[PDB]
């Protein structure tokens, strides 16, 4: 009827047009598709199914429209609510699946089981818990995105929770989380307290004035601290990641060994990793391990001292920022430039910059690893190997060895002069961050790497030019062209031709120094490589 009384059972049934069910004993098996027709929190509501004081519900189902209401000492199991469907939840419910429905647990109640899906909400205000919680809406479109009351939002207190893929919960700034797991496609975000979060591929943002205790970071895991932000004993595992921005602060951090840090002289970071304890403070880091995946910055005006950077790992420090007894292991990266003053070793031995002077020294660039030569700036004795680039604006200079492997890059943005040996097995390339420039080189050692080029067919006779001063151009190296005139305006050359390679000061090259490395094509013209008896080297035409 409308009424089920203590001690009385009822099954089946369904309401509509704002019909009543209070239920005193127990009622199983109820469609509830009314109450909820003027959307929550409305006057003009009225119907429902309204658990009181020991009534039980099981196996409700609230449709569109629909409304349970569960009194204290109410109790409900085995819902499921559909979008535009709500349950308000004073008592107790185990097992509520919202598809698209919303479950607002109020002060005192306990939702256990809820899961949420298809952009369903449950809200678990003040004095209320939620237990058990499966969230796979709310995050999507990614951590940027904004769904707003979907997911889980938490001003009370939320107990184990699971957050899966697209599945986010909010942890208001009153609110409590204390164990959750995040997978991947997941996120928390903090601005109350969350207490023993692990991380299996999930994300986890401490905002402002929110705070993050006992975090498990594992594989493919991101807890930023943002700034305001706090993480106490954050323990960042294998291929896991612990990033902490400018004013934030992360204490009693636990890096093993293949957890990434990333951070700057800007933050607060304090903990132990694989070789002890580090600080970061007041700008000064003291101590810090980059493993793979993790990054330092000095920032300018900052300091480092006795930094590792392991495989995968990146120390970067700005002009006016310092870092002495740097170790780079093989694979560390190392961006800097010729403002910044750093000291230490290398695979290759002993490395600095010198940010007043600047002039570096031995430095190894790779696998992300970087260097800028500024203007009257000087690198001597750099290597470059994988995925390492050397940058040399207008008035920048090499002296010594410059040695580039394969895949190894050096990019020539003005003239350039090296008063050493070029060993090259990668790419140099010119380029302007048009006007053409020199690379000049005591000697030049070709290891199959190769020059990029430009050069002007349209009459002109104009292009880059690589000068071997007083040694020699050995081995083999590829010259890439690019004419950087019109494709289809060809102008013969004269005389000799265009100089590309210019051997001055007694230089000599090599009969085979130099190739194409492909066809170089304007207009009616073939233009070929040729070398003459004056030892210079030279593009000329044909057809």
């Amino acid at each position: 009827d409308t009424v089920v009384q203590a001690g009385e059972t009822v099954n089946g049934g369904t309401l509509t047009n704002h019909d009543n069910q209070i239920v005193l004993g127990t009622a199983n098996g109820m469609t509830i598709s009314t109450g909820l027709e003027y959307g929550p929190d409305n006057e003009a509501n009225t119907g429902g199914q309204w658990i009181q004081n020991g009534g039980i519900a099981n196996n409700t189902t609230v449709t569109g429209g629909g409304l349970q209401r569960v009194n204290a000492g109410g109790s409900v199991s085995d819902t499921v609510i559909s979008a535009g469907g709500g349950q308000s939840l004073q008592g107790q419910a185990v097992n509520t699946t919202l598809n698209g429905g919303e479950q607002w647990v109020h002060e005192g109640g306990i939702a256990t089981g809820t899961v949420i899906n298809e952009k369903g909400w449950q809200a678990v205000k003040s004095g209320a818990m939620a237990t058990d919680t499966v969230v796979n809406t709310g995050a999507e479109g990614g951590p940027d995105a904004e769904n707003g009351d979907t997911g889980q939002t938490v001003y009370g207190d939320a107990v184990r929770t699971t957050i899966n893929k697209n599945g986010r919960q909010i942890v208001a700034a009153e609110g409590t989380a204390n164990t959750t797991v995040v997978y991947a496609g997941g996120d928390q975000t903090v601005h109350g307290h969350a207490l023993d979060t692990t991380l299996n591929g999930g994300y986890q943002y401490v905002h402002n004035g929110g705070t993050a205790s006992d975090t498990v970071v594992n594989s493919d895991g991101w807890q930023i601290i943002k700034e305001g932000g706090l993480a106490d004993f954050t323990t960042v595992n294998q291929k896991g990641k612990l990033q902490v921005n400018a004013g934030g602060t992360a204490t009693n951090v636990t890096l093993t060994q293949g957890g990434a840090l990333v951070t700057s002289t800007a933050a607060t970071v304090t903990g132990s990793n694989r070789l002890g304890n580090f600080t970061v403070e007041n700008g000064n880091a003291d101590g810090v391990v980059l493993e793979s995946g993790g990054r330092l910055d000095v920032l300018e005006g900052h300091s480092a001292w006795k930094t590792l950077v392991d495989d995968g790992g990146t120390l970067a420090v700005s002009a006016g920022g310092k870092a002495t007894d740097v170790t780079m292991t093989s694979g560390g990266a190392l961006i800097a430039d010729s403002g910044a003053t750093v000291e230490g070793t290398n695979a290759s031995g002993k490395f600095s910059i010198d940010g007043i002077s600047g002039q570096a020294s031995g430095l190894l660039l790779e696998n992300g690893g970087s260097f800028t030569v500024n203007a009257g700036g000087l690198a001597s004795n750099t290597t470059v190997g994988h995925r390492g680039t050397l940058t040399l604006a207008a008035g920048g200079s090499l002296s010594g060895r410059t040695q580039l492997s394969k895949g190894a890059s050096m990019v020539l943005n003005g003239d350039v002069v090296s008063t050493g040996d070029i060993v090259n097995a990668g790419e140099i390339r010119f380029d302007n961050q048009v006007t053409f420039h020199k690379l000049t080189t005591s000697n030049l050692t070709g290891q199959g790497g190769t020059i990029n080029m430009r050069v002007r067919l349209d009459g002109s006779n104009a292009s880059d030019q690589l000068v071997i001063n007083g040694g020699q151009a050995t081995g083999k190296t590829w010259l890439a062209f690019t004419n950087v005139g019109n494709s289809n305006l060809g102008v013969a050359t004269s005389g000799q031709g265009i100089r590309v390679v210019d051997a001055q000061n007694g230089a000599t090259t090599e009969e085979g120094a130099f190739a194409l490395s492909r066809p170089l094509q304007a207009g009616a013209f073939n233009y070929t490589l040729n070398r003459d008896s004056d030892e210079d080297w030279y593009l000329r035409s044909e057809n």
